[PDB]
RNA sequence: UGGCCGGCAUGGUCCCAGCCUCCUCGCUGGCGCCGGCUGGGCAACACCAUUGCACUCCGGUGGUGAAUGGGAC
């Protein structure tokens, strides 16, 4: 069930209380000097509240990230990260 | 009061200060007691539920069942 490689991760286990601007801003602060970010994606609603999609430019940097911060303790919590499954948009429109 | 009706108590006007609050956070809002009808919103705050792969915002509930004194005429 293992993901392959992508230009974006996918992070979950994301402290549910931070409002979705400060934890853009944040995950961008940490995960900005692995590269590019194209955009971070967050949103709130039941389904999708405490995970997030930051999309590198260059799966290079999607990869460091991963294995750099993984369990990185943000918000009093262990960041758990992931490949996303398919593509964002914002890469589809590109690659 | 977010919008509305009733009961009771209470002489008036004004100044200061403190305080209160989901629905015009303040100095031309309110701040004796009690019951009842009923709208919006989850924006903030709080709580419940949620470990969830998206690229269209989007689960739920709760609060006013609030808050005092002094002074001048
Ligand atoms: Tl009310
Ligand atoms: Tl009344
Ligand atoms: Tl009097
Ligand atoms: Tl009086
Ligand atoms: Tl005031
Ligand atoms: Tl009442
Ligand atoms: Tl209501
Ligand atoms: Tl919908
Ligand atoms: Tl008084």
């Amino acid at each position: 069930p293992e993901t392959r490689p992508n230009h974006t991760i996918y992070i979950n286990n994301l402290n549910e209380k931070i409002k979705k601007d400060e934890l853009k801003k944040s995950l961008h602060a940490i995960f900005s000097r692995f590269g590019q970010i194209l955009d971070i994606l967050v949103s709130r609603s039941l389904k999708m509240r405490g995970q997030a999609f930051v999309i590198f430019k260059e799966v290079s940097s999607a990869t460091n990230a991963l294995r750099s911060m993984q369990g990185f303790p943000f918000y009093d919590k262990p960041m758990r990260i992931q490949y996303a499954k398919t593509d964002s948009d914002i890469i589809a429109k590109m690659k």
